[PDB]
Order: C-alpha cells, then structure tokens, then sequence
C-alpha cells in the first residue's frame, strides 16, 4: 500500500461554482462558498487555505498560497443528478443515469392514489412540512380518520407519519416499504421512505425514536463493497452509512452534527485500521443551504476549519486525507434545492515534504473512488480515473 489509511471527507453541499451543466439545472449564477465568502466580507478559513483551497479559486478572504499544504483541483459531476445520494454514489466509481426526485409542491396525485390504492387509507398533507408542522396541522385529524400523513421536505424523501396509538408501528412500516416499492419508478423517485411515528394529543405532538428509514441501495457495487470484500476497513461515519445503505460498510458511527462529525473523524485518527474512514458533515446543506442561510453557512465553515490543526497533527506519513463535496446548495440561490456545481479537491499527506500542486481538473467524482481502488490494490472501478501517481 502507498497509503495505509485514507480520509475522505465530504463536506456536504460545498460547492465551488457553476458546473458546465448548469443551465440545465436553472443553476446559472450559483456559487455556494463564493456567495458565502462575499456574505461575510472575507470567509476566515486559513487551514483550508494551507492546503490550497484558494489555489482551486480565489474568493473573498481566501487567498491562493505559494506552498500549498497538498494537491488541488476541482471536479466535474458526469451524473444526471444533483442530489446527495448520486453525488455520494459517483464518488464511490458509479455512474447515475437516472436523477432522483425533489417535491416541492407535494407529490404527484398518481403515487398518492396508488399508494391508497394498495393500502386501503386516505392520505393528506402532501406538502413540504417541518415534522412540527404537519403534525400540528394534521395530527387530530389523522387520528380521527386513521389517513396518513405524507409529507416531504427541500431533499428527496418521502415521509409517512401516523399516530402509534392509532396506526400500529409494524402497519406503519409495513406501509413504508409498499411506498418505497411505488416510487422505485423515475417519475417518482425518492432517495428515501421515512416512518415517522408519534405520540401526544392535539397541541402536544412528540415524534418517536420509532423512525425507520427505507433507501435505495446504490446502482451498481461499489469501491466501498471491493474494499469490504477485499477485508479492509471501512468506517463510515456521520449520514455515510445511510446514503449507501450500509453497502461495503464494516462499522459505522452515528453524529448528530459537524462538530461530533469532527470528533469521530478524530477517533478514527486514533484506531489501527487499514482502509477507508469516510466522513460526511451535513449541517452545511441540511441546516443552512436549504434554509439560504448564507451567515449560518459561513460560521459553520469557520468553525469547521478551526477543527483541522488537529487533523494535520494526527495525520502520519502514510496516511492520506481527501476533502471534497458531492454537489453545490448556494444559499443566496432561488428555490430551495441544491446547486449543480464543481466541487473542490484537496488531497494532502504528511509526506508530501515540497508541498503540493495543481491536479488536472477531474471529470467524474468517481476518480476519487478510482484512487481509493488503485491504493488498496482492488478492483478499479468502471467509471474514475485515479491520481494517486499524481500524489
Ligand atoms: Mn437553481
Ligand atoms: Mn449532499
Ligand atoms: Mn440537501
Ligand atoms: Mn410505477
Ligand atoms: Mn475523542
């Protein structure tokens, strides 16, 4: 192995400018850390800076440096989709032809009425909701009529919620899995079907620790499986193992936000493994770019960088660390959904002794997934063209 352990690390949503695509997408214009370095008259992110962040583009306080810390460059997404779960997947060496769905005037009347059809309720709602919301609306007449509460959000879900004490938790799954069947369709295609159970009486509404998710394994076998089935480790830490459904993953760790997400990133410094630790922040597109909170995202990215010091001292000589993201969600951008952008790369090892360069720009995400492959020795996959001789 040149590498005994990789870091990967996608902070989510952190796009780098408009893609080539993007008018496709009605994306034009769309610029995710430009817009937020510009909201906060100079983003301070000095350790992203160290490793050449602004070499990939110069932004307001992100200035290029002479001897960047590694490697840079940008890539270039080549799937239909703009969503976390293509992104994700074309990291890992796929190819994703057919784009997931987003539903922000509700959900089609032809799912709905087939989803009635073949579970004998009524459904209402079918509205972009918070879970405090519909609830709130919903919930008295939900359990007077035994009808289900659909609901989605910015991201593709599909959300089915219903009183425990009047639709039983097993009905409400078995419910769950007929929705995630009816929208394996591209019409309909949602990333996930989420049960969301809760208790309480009109006005006092609690949703349940009862949550299930159902998502849709990724189109194809992974770098992630190959290193699995090859007895490496790969460790998943933050959303990673859901947006995967748990494929090519031998131990996962849950965070419930950047911060732990930094923390658990830490712990694995720490372990003797020899493979992949993935980590996926996600407070970046969940709390701040579909809400377009452009000074939300810029604290959280200073706050993200101030983490990385630690990194860097913990890293060793054959360890290698890889930021990157899975697509833009510019949150000075009409709408709410994500951005169809380039995303930055940085790839950095302390025994890279003279500092790094610039990398040709990548045209799929999948070479990352491609120079995880090639360091390992495994299958290479399909799709991705590695730089590790580039390192
Ligand atoms: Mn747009
Ligand atoms: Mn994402
Ligand atoms: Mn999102
Ligand atoms: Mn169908
Ligand atoms: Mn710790």
């Amino acid at each position: 192995n040149k590498y005994k352990r990789i870091f990967l690390v996608v902070m989510d949503s952190v796009g780098i400018g408009e893609a080539p695509d993007a008018e496709q997408f009605g994306d034009l214009g769309s610029d995710t850390i430009g817009h937020i370095a510009e909201h906060m008259n100079g983003l301070q992110m000095p350790n992203m800076v160290k490793l050449g962040l602004g070499n990939i583009r110069e932004m307001k306080g992100i200035s290029k440096v002479e001897k960047p810390l590694g490697y840079y460059t940008k890539m270039q997404e080549k799937s239909t989709g703009k969503d976390t779960m293509t992104g994700h997947w074309e990291i890992m060496g796929l190819y994703i032809d057919t784009p997931f769905q987003v539903f922000p005037e509700g959900f089609p009347k032809e799912l709905l009425d087939e989803l009635e059809e073949k579970t004998g309720r009524k459904i209402i709602g079918n509205k972009p909701a918070s879970g405090t919301e519909i609830l709130d609306e919903l919930g008295q007449e939900q359990m007077e009529t035994g009808s289900l509460i659909v609901y989605t959000a910015a991201d593709s879900v599909l959300q089915i919620a219903a009183h425990e004490e009047v639709v039983p938790l097993d009905e409400l799954y078995k419910i769950c899995k007929i929705a995630r069947e009816l929208t394996l369709d591209e019409k309909y295609m949602v990333g996930r079907v989420i049960a969301r159970p809760f208790v309480g009486e009109p006005g006092n509404f609690t949703r349940t620790p009862n949550r299930h998710d159902y998502a849709l394994k990724p189109f194809g076998r992974t770098v992630m499986n190959e290193l699995k089935d090859s007895d490496y480790d790969v460790i998943a830490i933050g959303k990673i193992s859901d947006i995967y459904d748990g494929e090519g993953v031998t131990e996962s760790l849950r965070t419930k936000s950047n911060m732990d997400g930094m923390d658990k990133l830490v712990d694995t410094l720490n372990m003797d493994f020899t493979g992949l630790s993935f980590l996926n922040l996600v407070d970046f597109d969940a709390l701040f770019g579909h809400r377009r909170d452009p000074q939300g995202y810029g604290e959280a990215l200073q706050e993200y960088d101030a983490r990385l010091p630690e990194v860097f001292a913990k890293l060793k000589e054959d360890d290698l660390l890889l930021i990157t993201a899975d697509h833009g969600n510019d949150p000075i951008h009409p709408g709410t959904d994500h951005t169809r952008e380039y995303v930055p790369l940085l790839a950095y090892s302390p025994s890279m002794k003279e500092g790094g360069q610039e990398l040709p720009l990548r045209q799929t995400f999948a070479d990352i997934g491609a120079t995880v492959a090639e360091n390992f020795g495994v299958k290479m996959p399909e799709y991705g063209t590695s730089f590790l001789n580039e390192l």
